[PDB]
C-alpha cells in the first residue's frame, strides 16, 4: 500500500507512494531505515518446529568444529550426534560453554553496523543461562556493570540468559541500554534530562519508580523473568562511574555542568544461533567520543548544546554560513575526549577507530573473504569522508550468529 | 560467484564470497557502491525494439499532459496518436520542446542523489538536437559555460545533444565534468594537479593535446559526435571563472596558492525519457562549498593539503586524539565559502543546503507522495548528524525520465 518513514529528529511521519512507479531491478532500497523487520527478530507461540531447528543446529555445530585448526573430527560426529538425540528428546538443546563463547563473539564478529569489531575476540562471557527470578537477573546485571566498568578500564563483556523456550517465558531486559538517563516532562513545559527517554521513563513511573527530576538521573532496571510481569530495580550508584566534562581550554566549559555514564552497553537485543534464541543477552564494548560529543549532546531531540555552546565561543550563531556549528562540535569532541582521558576512562577517538576498522575489514577479508559491514552507520556523525571508512564500499548482509533487534515488550506482553 | 568492491581511497579491490552465507530476505545490499549497474544505461548495436518504445513513449506523453492544471484533453489524444504514427514511420520520435524542458526537470527531480533539487524548476535548456559535427558540439559547450557562468552568478543549465539512434551514431562527452584540472604522473615520481584524472590526463595526450604540466591546468574537451572518433577542443581560459583560496583570518593560506573553478558541471551522463535516450547532455547547477573544501582539497586520493594546513595552524599533527583534523577541515571549508563569497562567486554552505533539501523533499511528498533520495549522497563529507538530512530516513528508487550513468566511452568504442 505504501511505506512509513520516520525522522528521528522531528518524529514526523510520512507516507511514500511514488516507489511504486519504480523500474526495473535497482540492486526500493530500504537502507536508511533504523529498524527494518528484516533486522528483527520477534515473539512466539510454541516452540522452534524441530524441522527448522536441526538443521541450523546442525550448521552452526559444524561452524564450531569446523573453527579450530587442527579438527576434532570424532568429537564433532559425537557432538553432531548427541545434539540431535537431545533435540528429538526435548525438542531443543544447549549448547557447551565454549560453544556459547564461540556463538557470542562470531555474532559480534557480524555485527554490520559495530565499528569496534577488531576487538570481536576479547569479550568475557558471564554464564547465567540457569538464571531463573527477577532479582537473580539483577544480580547477575550488576555483576556484569562492576565487571566491564572495571574502574574505568572498561572491558568488553556479555551475559547470556536463558534461551526463549516455548516463546512464554522469555527473560528481558525492558531497557535500551543499562546505564541510560532519564528524560522528563517538566511541569512548566520544559523538558529535563534525556528527552530520549521520556516514555521508558514514564513507564518506571508507572511501575512504582520515583523521579528525582534531575538531568542525569540513572533510569533503573526494569526486568522480566521467565514470563512474569516486569519488575524495578534502582542500579547501586557505587556502581554508576560517570565523567564530568569540562575542556582543556575554555574553563567555562564545565559552568555547562554536563556528564556522562562510561558504559555503554546494549541491554535489549537477540542471540540467535544455532537456531536457539536469546531475548535476553546484554553486553558492551566502550565509547568512541562522538557518540557523546555528537549524537547525545548535539542531537535536537537529545541534551541539544550547541547554540549554549556557539555564544559561549562568541560564534556568529546567527548565521549558518559562518560554520559556527562545525566549530562548536568540534570542541565539545576535544571535551569529551579529553575529560575521559583526565580521569582514566576508556574511550577513542572517531579516527582511530575508523582505521581500527579498515584493519579489521582488511584481516577479515583475508581470513574468510568477506566482513559484513553497514556504511550508514560505520561513518562517524562529523568528519566522514576525512575518514578511511568513507572511500570504503562494503556490502551489508545478515548471517548467523547474529544480534538482532527484536519488538518492544511493553507493545507485545500480557500482564 | 563474488562480488567487487572497491575502496577509492587506496584504490585497493575486495573479493567478497561471504554474502553466500547470508540469510533471509534482508530488505547482500549493494547501497555502498558507487557505480552499480542498476544506476548504468550501456551501449547498444540497434535501435529500440519497437514494442518496448511505443509503451513507454505512451507513458511519458501520459505523464506530460497530465502534468498541467486545467487539462487538454484532445492535444493530448493528438499527441498520442501523432507519437505512435511517428513511432511506426521512423522507428523513434522526437519530442516537442516543451516536453524535453518537461523531461530534464522530472529527470532533475528524479536525481536521489542531488541535494539542490529545491531548484528543480530553475532550469534553462538549450536544444542541441540538431548539432552535428563535434566542432559546433564545441560551440554549444562554450555557450553553455559562458551563459552557466554568468560572471560568477551561477545559473542552472543543461544542453541537450540528438538522441541516440541505432546506437553507433552517439553524440558524447568523453570528460567527466565540463571544467576539470589535469593530473600529471610527474618525472621526480611525484604528482602535480589533481591526480584524479591521471589517465582522462594521458588520453588527452595521447590524443594530441599539449600539457601544461602544472597544479590547475583545466583539461580540454573531448568531444565525439554522430559516432566518429573524438575530437580535441581545448576551453578558451576567457570561459574559465576561477576563485582563488583565501582565508578570512590566516594570512598564510594564500600562500598555498590554491584556487578552483567556479563551474560544477556534469558531462557524462545519459538522459532516458520516454524510451528515448541522450547520452550527451551536459548540465550544471553551482557548488556546495564541502564538495571543494572537503573532497576536492582533502581526499588522500586528491588535492590532500589536511597535514600542511594543519602544521600551518599549530595544531598536533602526530596526534590523531588530538582531533587536528576536524579542526584544519573546517578551516578550509570556511577559506572556500569566503573566497567565494568575497569574489563574488555563488555558492552555499552544507547546512543551509540541508535545510534546502529537507523543505524540497516534504513539499515533494505533499504534491507527489514520495522523493527519491539517496542518504549516503545526501549527507555531507563533514559534520553529518549537525544537519538535518542525517536523521531522515529515506527511500531510494529509480523513476523515469532519469539521468543515468554510462559505460565509460574509451572503453567500449571502435575508432
Ligand atoms: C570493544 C569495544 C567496542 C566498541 C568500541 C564498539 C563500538 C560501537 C559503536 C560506536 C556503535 C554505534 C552505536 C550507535 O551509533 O548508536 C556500535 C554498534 C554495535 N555494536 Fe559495537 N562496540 C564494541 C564492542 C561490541 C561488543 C562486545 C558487541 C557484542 C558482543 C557489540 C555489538 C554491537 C552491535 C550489535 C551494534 C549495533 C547496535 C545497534 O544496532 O543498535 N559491540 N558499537
Ligand atoms: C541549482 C544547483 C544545484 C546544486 C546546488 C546541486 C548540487 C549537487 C551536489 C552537491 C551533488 C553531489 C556531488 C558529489 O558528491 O560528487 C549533486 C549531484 C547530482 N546532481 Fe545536483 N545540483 C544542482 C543542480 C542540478 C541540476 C540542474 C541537475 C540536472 C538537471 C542535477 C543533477 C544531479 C545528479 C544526476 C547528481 C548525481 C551526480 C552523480 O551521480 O555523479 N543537479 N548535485
Ligand atoms: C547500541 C550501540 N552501542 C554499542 C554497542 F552496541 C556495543 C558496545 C558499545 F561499546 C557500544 C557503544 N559504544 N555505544 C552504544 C550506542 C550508545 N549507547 C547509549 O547508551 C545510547 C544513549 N542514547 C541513545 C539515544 N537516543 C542511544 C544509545 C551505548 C551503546
Ligand atoms: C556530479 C555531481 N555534481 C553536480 C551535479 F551533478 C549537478 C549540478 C551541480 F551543481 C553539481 C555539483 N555541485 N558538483 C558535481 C560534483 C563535483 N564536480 C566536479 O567538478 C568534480 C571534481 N572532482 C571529482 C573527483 N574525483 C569529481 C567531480 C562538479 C559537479
Ligand atoms: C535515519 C538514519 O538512518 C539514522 O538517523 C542514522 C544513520 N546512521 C547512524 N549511524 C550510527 N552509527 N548510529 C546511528 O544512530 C545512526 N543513525
Ligand atoms: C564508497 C562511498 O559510496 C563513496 O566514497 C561516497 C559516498 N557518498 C558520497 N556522497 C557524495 N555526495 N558524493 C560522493 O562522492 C560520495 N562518495
Amino acid at each position: 500500500q505504501y511505506v512509513r518513514i520516520k525522522n528521528w529528529g522531528s518524529g514526523e511521519i510520512l507516507h511514500d507512494t511514488l516507489h511504486h512507479k519504480a523500474t526495473s531491478d535497482f540492486t526500493s532500497c530500504l537502507g536508511s531505515i533504523m529498524n527494518p523487520k528484516s533486522l528483527t527478530r520477534g515473539p512466539r507461540d510454541k516452540p522452534t518446529p524441530l524441522e527448522e531447528l536441526l538443521p541450523h543446529a546442525i550448521e552452526f555445530i559444524n561452524q564450531y568444529y569446523g573453527s579450530f585448526k587442527e579438527a576434532k573430527i570424532e568429537e564433532h560426529l559425537a557432538r553432531l550426534e548427541a545434539v540431535t538425540k537431545e533435540i528429538e528428546t526435548t525438542g531443543t538443546y544447549q549448547l557447551t560453554l565454549d560453544e556459547l563463547i564461540f556463538a557470542t563473539k562470531m555474532a559480534w564478529r557480524n555485527a554490520p553496523r559495530c565499528i569496534g569489531r577488531i576487538q570481536w575476540s576479547n569479550l568475557q562471557v558471564f554464564d547465567a543461562r540457569n538464571c531463573s527470578t527477577a532479582q537473580e537477573m539483577f544480580q547477575h546485571i550488576c555483576r556484569h556493570i562492576l565487571y566491564a566498568t572495571n574502574n574505568g578500564n572498561i572491558r568488553s563483556a556479555i551475559t547470556v540468559f536463558p534461551q526463549r523456550s516455548d516463546g512464554k517465558h522469555d527473560f528481558r531486559l525492558w531497557n535500551s541500554q543499562l546505564i541510560r538517563y532519564a528524560g522528563y516532562q517538566m511541569p512548566d513545559g520544559t523538558i529535563r534530562g534525556d528527552a530520549a527517554t521520556l516514555e521508558f521513563t514514564q513507564l518506571c513511573i508507572d511501575l512504582g519508580w520515583k523521579p528525582r527530576y534531575g538531568r542525569f538521573d540513572v533510569l533503573p532496571l526494569v526486568l522480566q523473568a521467565d514470563g512474569q510481569d516486569p519488575e524495578v530495580f534502582e542500579i547501586p550508584p557505587d556502581l554508576v562511574l560517570e565523567v564530568t566534562m569540562e575542556h582543556p581550554k575554555y574553563e567555562w566549559f564545565q559552568e555547562l555542568g554536563l556528564k556522562w555514564y562510561a558504559l555503554p552497553a546494549v541491554a535489549n537485543m537477540l542471540l540467535e544461533v544455532g537456531g536457539l534464541e536469546f531475548p535476553a543477552c546484554p553486553f558492551n564494548g566502550w565509547y568512541m567520543g562522538t557518540e557523546i560529543g555528537v549524537r547525545d549532546f548535539c542531537d535536537t531531540q537529545r541534551y541539544n548544546i550547541l547554540e549554549e555552546v556557539g555564544r559561549r565561543m562568541g560564534l556568529e550563531t546567527h548565521t549558518l554560513a559562518s560554520l559556527w556549528k562545525d566549530r562548536a562540535v568540534t570542541e565539545i569532541n576535544v571535551a569529551v575526549l579529553h575529560s575521559f582521558q583526565k580521569q582514566n576512562v576508556t574511550i577513542m577517538d572517531h579516527h582511530t577507530a575508523s582505521e581500527s576498522f579498515m584493519k579489521h575489514m582488511q584481516n577479515e577479508y583475508r581470513a574468510r573473504g568477506g566482513c559484513p559491514a553497514d556504511w550508514i552507520w560505520l561513518v562517524p556523525p562529523v568528519s566522514g569522508s576525512i575518514t578511511p571508512v568513507f572511500h570504503q564500499e562494503m556490502l551489508n548482509y545478515v548471517l548467523s550468529p547474529f544480534y538482532y533487534y527484536q519488538i518492544e515488550p511493553w507493545k507485545t506482553h500480557i500482564w
